[PDB]
């Protein structure tokens, strides 16, 4: 946690009023992605999304709010919302972590979404998160 995240975290709940354990930076993207408890999500973005907006312009990025848990199927089927996870396949060896998930042939698309968009911010969340170091749609 550096001093920095540490930063990201005391705005976060100075505008929301909600606790976020982990606040992920993707500067290739120019976005924050802040963890917080499970179910309080919807407290975290308020009404229409106002609090996203509040916190977009305090902290000039675009932010996202994930549900942590320490689960790694759960969080799974956080960083991917709009799909359906059958299972996921954690494949370990020599200490190198990688993580394998399984959607429907016609979900298949939406999982990786565009750009593989969704697959790398998974990448990004479980490297920092769980320690591994690659993610997979199948």
């Amino acid at each position: 946690i550096t001093l920095e995240e540490l930063r990201y975290i005391s705005v976060f709940h100075s505008i929301t009023g909600v606790t976020a354990y982990r606040c992920i930076v993707d500067e290739e993207n120019n976005r924050l992605i802040f963890l917080v408890s499970e179910g309080e999500a919807g407290r975290a973005i308020g009404r229409g999304g106002r609090l996203i907006k509040l916190l977009r312009e305090a902290l000039g990025k675009n932010i996202e709010v994930v549900e942590y848990s320490s689960d790694l199927e759960r969080i799974v089927k956080n960083l991917f919302p709009g799909v359906k996870i059958e299972s996921i396949n954690v494949r370990e060896r020599n200490g190198v972590k990688q993580v394998v998930i399984k959607v429907s042939e016609d979900d298949k698309g939406a999982a990786i979404g565009k750009g593989g968009k969704n697959v790398k911010r998974a990448r990004l969340v479980l490297s920092k998160l769980f320690g591994v170091e690659k993610v997979v749609i199948r």
